[PDB]
């Protein structure tokens, strides 16, 4: 298995990153540490995941140490919500560039299509639980994006949860002068994305899964969710391979030639998520594990229903 993916910048993305999504202040900048150390050179970042500083603090000492490269390293992050506005999304990144102590990134996201009321707070809500959004368009954001190319800000840019119609909008978009590099979305075993995965390779498109491992550390679970960790089917086909449930979790969108990005803080694990590359899944297992699809999300953005954009009402 290839560890990069060809973009259509013409740069190579690790199809294994490190998530960093919850990742405590306290334990990211370990956990990035032991990443690098154990062979991760893509990290998936984000404004809105307060954590940045210190993702930037391992960074710079891997760099100090000379056990890595910045050309080596290919550093993702995500414009939030809040900073859709054209006039707001260079200090953005600027922000994410400062706090991870970089002059560049090689791929910037916006990190979902809907824009929220610019301001301090990350979400903000309204008296019914309803988001209250900002007037800004994708398209426009689209064009904000572009220039952060254009400056070199950023190698690369792309989208996230992101359905194909609004793919599409960007694809179509007169005056287009950077495609979407990537498309990161919500991938496992249970929400397999054959329809949007299809659609975004067939238009040059890399697909990024996010929680692949079922997120179970997400802030809104209930005990009476699936559990794809535990899912004993899942576990049967690790057995079988002497590997574990997550390492097949993280195998499986590998070979559906995804990009992956399994988060964790605690080193064993960050070490044992990256030992992928000595086996494979066989023609059953692949279509065993499609066979559970149950489109059901982790990240449904459900305060968001109403937005204009809320990208999750079309089937994909
Ligand atoms: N673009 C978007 O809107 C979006 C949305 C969601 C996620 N993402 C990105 O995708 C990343 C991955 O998604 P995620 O954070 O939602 O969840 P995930 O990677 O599916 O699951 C992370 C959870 O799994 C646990 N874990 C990791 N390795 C394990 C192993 N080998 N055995 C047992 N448990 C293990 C982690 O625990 P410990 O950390 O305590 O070890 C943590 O609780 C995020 O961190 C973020 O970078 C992007
Ligand atoms: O419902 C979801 O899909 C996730 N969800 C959010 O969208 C609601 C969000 C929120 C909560 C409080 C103030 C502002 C915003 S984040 C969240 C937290 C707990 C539970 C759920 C959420
Ligand atoms: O967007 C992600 O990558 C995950 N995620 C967050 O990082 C946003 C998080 C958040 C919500 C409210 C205040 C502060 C932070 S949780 C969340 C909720 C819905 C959707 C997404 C999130």
């Amino acid at each position: 298995m290839a560890s990069r993916i060809l973009l259509n910048n013409g740069a190579k993305m690790p199809i294994l990153g490190l998530g960093t999504w919850k990742s405590p202040p306290g334990q990211v900048t370990e956990a990035v540490k032991v990443a690098i150390d154990v062979g991760y050179r893509h990290i998936d970042c984000a404004h809105v995941y307060q954590n940045e500083n210190e993702v930037g603090v391992a960074i710079q000492e891997k760099l100090r140490e000379q056990v890595v490269k910045r050309e080596e390293l290919f550093i993702v992050s995500k414009l939030w919500c809040t900073y859709h506005e054209k006039g707001l999304v260079k200090g953005a990144c600027q922000k994410t560039l400062s706090d991870l102590k970089l002059d560049y990134l090689d791929l910037y996201l916006i990190h979902w299509p809907t824009g929220f009321k610019p301001g301090k707070e990350f979400f903000p809500l309204d008296e019914s639980g309803n988001v209250v959004p900002s007037d800004t368009n994708i398209l426009d954001t689209w064009a904000a994006m572009e220039e952060l190319v254009d400056e070199g800000l950023v190698k690369a840019i792309g989208i996230s949860n992101f359905n194909h119609l609004q793919v599409e909008m960007i694809l179509n978009k007169p005056g287009l002068k950077y495609k979407p590099a990537v498309n990161q979305i919500e991938c496992h075993p249970y929400l397999t994305q054959e329809k949007l995965i299809q659609y975004c390779q067939s238009k040059g498109i890399v697909v990024t899964a996010y929680s692949p491992l079922g997120s179970p550390d997400r802030p809104w679970a209930k005990p009476e969710d699936p559990s794809l960790l535990e899912d004993p089917r899942i576990k049967a086909i690790a057995a079988k391979h002497n590997k574990t449930t997550a390492q097949v979790l993280i195998r499986f969108p590998m070979q559906r030639n995804l990009v992956v990005i399994p988060k964790s803080v605690t080193p064993e694990r960050i070490a044992e998520n990256f030992k992928v590359f000595d086996f494979e899944l066989s023609s059953q297992d692949m279509t065993t594990l499609l066979s559970y699809n149950r489109n059901w999300r982790v990240c449904a953005l459900l305060s968001c229903t109403s937005h204009k954009d809320y990208p999750f009402h079309e089937e994909f």
